[PDB]
């Protein structure tokens, strides 16, 4: 199941809404892709039941132009269930529109065999172990660079705002670098080594990220646009501090469901501002109608002087 979901509000309370299924919905056939038209390069990351691989795809933005891309695709194993998800996400993709600061859509292969997603390729990985590469190399990154990283994230989250989408697993793990230091919002659950990675906790069913979850999520399941804003601002604390694990040193267990509850808050980290810091905190408000909203987020940093 895709953590990026699309949802449609019922009410004016936090609760008041509904999860948008796309399985009954047809899929639009001008994102279908030749298959013989993919060269895999190897593996960039994998689940349980499957992952994303390297590959070179060609003539998918440009004739007589292959480019790099990733590859969703479901593992070796593949029963029925599995791929009729893939194929919901698949549409939902086709659905959302393209941004710069997404992990874009760019074809399908679903006719002439098992399905293939395909997305941007983001040549310098993940955010979080972007970050924890340049702890030597800081002054090579600057906090400028921070500044923006900060920036484009929540203007891509604002995207999914206007797409009436929430992100239920926001996350520097879960953004990616490419080109100009350019930042993409992604989503990669059934590509995700999610329980060898022990920021994730079983519970039934879930995989539940608990330290990037507002309050509201991790005690009655409830996420909204501001659950967000909350893990936004869990975000930030991971881009000032250089890719530290969030409330570092505190375990997950039922101690760190009280602190939670009791308003417990992360103090400044190192390369913050103290400005930085205050909106952080802003977002880490237990009422969630207190926390600030993307589109606030998005403008005050224009902060890159
Ligand atoms: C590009 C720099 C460059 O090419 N490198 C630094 C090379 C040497 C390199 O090894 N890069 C790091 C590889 C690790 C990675 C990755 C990666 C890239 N793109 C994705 N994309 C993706 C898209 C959609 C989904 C979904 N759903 C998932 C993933 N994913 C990964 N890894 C997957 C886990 C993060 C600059 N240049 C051209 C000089």
């Amino acid at each position: 199941e895709s953590q990026l979901q699309m949802v449609q509000v019922t009410g004016s309370s936090d609760n008041e809404y509904f999860y948008v299924d796309f399985r009954e919905y047809e899929y639009d056939l001008k994102w279908e892709f030749p298959r013989e038209n993919l060269e895999f390069g190897k593996v960039l990351g994998s689940g349980a039941f499957g992952k994303v691989m390297n590959a070179t795809a060609y003539g998918i933005s440009k004739t007589g132009v292959s480019i790099q891309v990733a590859v969703k695709m479901l593992k070796e194993k593949a029963d029925s269930s599995e791929r009729e998800a893939l194929m919901s996400e698949l549409k939902m993709m086709t659905q959302l529109g393209s941004h710069e600061n997404i992990v874009n859509l760019l074809g399908a292969c679903t006719l002439s065999g098992p399905i293939y997603l395909i997305f941007e390729y983001c040549c310098y990985g993940d955010l979080l172990n972007y970050l924890r590469s340049k702890r030597e190399k800081f002054s090579v990154l600057t906090f400028e660079d921070l500044l923006c990283f900060a920036y484009q994230v929540a203007k891509g989250m604002e995207f999914l705002e206007f797409k009436s989408c929430v992100h239920r697993d926001l996350a520097a793990r879960n953004v990616l670098v490419t080109h100009g230091k350019v930042v993409k919002i992604c989503d990669f659950g059934l590509a995700r080594d999610i329980m060898s990675d022990s920021n994730y906790v079983v519970r039934g069913n879930a995989r539940l990220p608990v330290k990037w979850m507002a309050p509201e999520s991790l005690f009655e399941g409830i996420y909204t646009i501001k659950s967000d804003v909350w893990s936004y601002g869990i975000l930030l604390w991971e881009i000032f501090s250089l890719g530290v694990n969030p409330y570092p040193g505190i375990p997950v267990d039922a101690n760190f469901y009280k602190l939670i509850q009791n308003g417990f808050k992360m103090d400044q980290p190192f390369y913050a501002t103290e400005e930085i810091y205050i909106i952080m905190q802003s977002c880490w408000a237990f009422d969630s109608r207190k926390r600030p909203s993307f589109p606030n987020l998005t403008s005050f940093l224009g902060c890159q002087l």
